[PDB]
This record gives structure tokens, sequence and C-alpha cells, in this order.
């Protein structure tokens, strides 16, 4: 089963870390690396906050303030956002890849709002 469970909604109080519980998953029957994403207004801005492909393509607005607390072997993708800010507030959308048509993007998305 192809899927990214992650919280609808978070809470988050400014200049503060927060973390997102992440999970995603996929058929067994699928061969494999696994490369993890994650996304800022994705339909929008659509900025890189993490990569693990590249960090070099996150977003300059989120390096050295979001990392990848994940274990691609384990199926977890759990997100920390060190530093929080009123603008942080927003939707974020997770995306796992592993093989040209093995790719997913979580449709859901986990919406952080920061406030003081």
């Amino acid at each position: 089963t192809w899927g990214v469970s992650s919280p609808k909604n978070v809470q988050g109080l400014s200049g503060s870390c927060l973390l997102i519980p992440c999970i995603f998953s996929y058929p067994a029957d699928v061969p494999v690396g696994i490369t993890a994403i994650w996304y800022y207004d994705y339909s929008g801005k659509r900025q890189v906050v993490i990569h693990s492909g590249d960090p070099k393509l996150v977003d300059k607005r989120f390096r050295g303030r979001a990392e990848l607390m994940g274990n691609m072997d384990h199926k977890v993708c759990n997100l920390l956002l060190k530093d929080l800010k009123p603008e942080d507030s927003g939707t974020y959308n997770f995306r796992f890849e592993i093989s040209d048509s093995n790719r997913w993007l979580d449709v859901k998305g986990t919406t952080v709002t920061v406030t003081t």
C-alpha cells in the first residue's frame, strides 16, 4: 500500500522547535535506495525544506532550520523544524522516491501554525 500518514494540523510557538511525526508505506514487492523530500506550500511557492538527495537543493529559507529525523529503512519520515517563525506557517507535503514511477507525493499534507 502506497501512502504517507502524517498529522493534519500542528501547533507551534515562534522561535521554538517542532517535530512532525511522519510515517509512509509502499508495497513489499517494490524492489530497491530511498530519497526523502519535504515541501512547503507545494501548490504555490513550493520550496525544498529537506532533501536527502542533495542538501544543496534545500531552500535557503530553511537551511540550518529543518532536518530529517527519519529512518529511511524503518519507513519513518519525521520532520524537525528548529526555530519556528510566523512566516513558517503553511502546508507541508512529503515525497519519497525509489524508482521512476515508484515515487509518491502525499496529497494530504501537514499544516503547521506558528504563534507567539
